[PDB]
């Protein structure tokens, strides 16, 4: 049986992590041959997860090629946020919710992608349409998916669909969702033996804007004053990046996931756009942003317009 | 509120009739669509729309005039869609070609499967909202696989198709073998296709890594009465080749009985279907054995052939 990696983004989240996991669950139960497999470090978040489950990380790869043939994309799709050499495997499947950008296949695939709130959701519809039983673990680890993904329930992207997910989740998993949901999240906002490099790259993604290159960050704290005292250290190392990868724009959004505010840190050439898209003015590279917390709902489609 | 549904310019069949299912099921879920179209009906469709006493879907030109958000069927590349798609959201794509030339600001409903037909998809998404397919649209459905897996012969056809199609026409009350003949018949009577029309009518733009590639299909029941104008499709073209600065114009004229293809290759990439094919042109011409689907057996190997 043909072997495929299911791996999801570069600097790997809980979902990308878990959904990998889930998806060659689902595969390998089915009789087929994937290994779920990762792009990055585990983050705090993550691997309170994985422990409490008692799950092991999937294997670190740098490349697919020298591997397979063919690979899943799970919780993404844009090939800059991909393996490094994406372009020498063919994607079979993509299982997504992000918007579509920098993606093209020489043939037809299996792509699904819905607006919800967690990859992990649509897993979850992927096991009974399969008639595949959820092991408790899995369950889990979708369950902690879905609460990373949507703040436990605050952000706004997570849907109905999703808060029926994780209800059906947490059942199999044994867990109160809430009680155990607050304990990962504050696994994931603990900043303390975080140096800044990690700060402003554990939750990076690089997009095209139009003809701008923009990397833009998230950081989950308990206090933002914890982060923002630490900006001429910030601006230091988004600075060698945007030099370095010749970005037009660095974005550091540090979300309180208690207050559901963020603080926007911009850096670029384009940093008058974070303005514009937010309405907003920056004052020492920094701006409070009421309200946002979701990247792929709030920070992307109005900086696109904004950077057009 | 109102949303416009569509499938590709030079509509086929797939495109037509899974543009007027889905929205079929949009309403009956109480939503507010209308399916559209991009270009003239070919006879093949019009033999299916004729067949189950249904319109043609509204023509239009651009959308955003019209509404915000639209659905794609049957595509999804910019430059085989409506001439304004950078101008309104697009909220779901339900497709089975490969992935291209397609960018969205925010998360959306994307499905595709690599499937034989559009229509086999939406007949699944029909039993998942627990909505009844009508006799008429099960006719256009069936219409749709029969025509894209050209009577189940094509070697994108899969098990599924096979099964959409039983219970279609199980639902429409038709014999699938010979309604199909009779409709695939209505396409491939090229008695009064001007060469402009042969060159249009299943046309596709491409972009193979850097190089501009337009692919069009015939169906035909006889090559040789294609084959006999040749220095008038060269003609049309050669012209287009021009006009749209193509690296490569790609006619693929297909046997519809014997399953296999002529290419007539125009362009300063014509050698690149020689590799593609392994085949040798003669006269701009190369018989292309078992070639029949250009989303399975021609875009991928010519995309492999001009990197
Ligand atoms: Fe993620
Ligand atoms: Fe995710
Ligand atoms: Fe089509
Ligand atoms: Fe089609
Ligand atoms: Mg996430
Ligand atoms: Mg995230
Ligand atoms: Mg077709
Ligand atoms: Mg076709």
């Amino acid at each position: 049986m043909e072997k495929i990696l299911i791996f999801g983004h570069q600097n790997p989240d809980t979902d990308t992590i878990c959904s990998a996991i889930a998806y060659a669950d689902l595969k390998n139960k089915l009789g087929f041959n994937a290994e779920p497999v990762r792009l990055g470090q585990v983050n705090g978040e993550t691997q309170y997860a994985l422990d409490y489950f008692k799950q092991e990380s999937p294997r670190l790869v740098e490349t697919a090629a020298n591997e397979v043939n063919g690979v899943i994309l799970v919780d993404h799709n844009e090939r800059q946020q991909s393996i490094k050499d994406i372009e020498e495997v063919q994607v079979l499947e993509v299982i997504d919710h992000q918007r579509i950008a920098n993606f093209e296949t020489a043939e037809p695939l299996y792509y699904r992608a819905e607006p919800v709130g967690c990859t992990a959701t649509i897993l979850n519809k992927m096991y009974k349409e399969n008639n595949v039983k959820i092991e408790k673990e899995i369950a889990g680890l979708m369950l902690s998916a879905i609460i990373s993904d949507s703040l436990l329930f605050k952000s706004p992207t997570c849907t109905d669909q999703d808060v029926a997910a994780a209800k059906e989740l947490a059942e199999i998993a044994g867990v109160d969702a809430e009680e155990y949901g607050l304990n990962m999240l504050k696994a994931g906002a603990d900043l303390s033996k975080k140096t800044v490099e990690e700060l402003i790259s554990l939750d990076a993604k690089e997009f095209t804007l139009g003809s701008k290159k923009v990397e833009i960050a998230q950081v989950n704290t308990v206090d933002i004053e914890d982060v923002k005292k630490r900006q001429a250290e910030l601006e230091a190392v988004i600075s060698k990046v945007v030099a370095e990868k010749n970005l037009d724009l660095f974005l550091l959004v540090i979300t309180d996931i208690l207050e559901n505010d963020s603080l926007a840190l911009a850096i670029g050439n384009e940093a008058a756009k974070v303005e514009k898209a937010f309405n907003v003015t920056l004052e020492n590279n920094t701006a409070l942003l009421k309200g946002v917390v979701s990247r792929k709902k709030q920070v992307v489609p109005v900086l696109t317009d904004a950077m057009a």
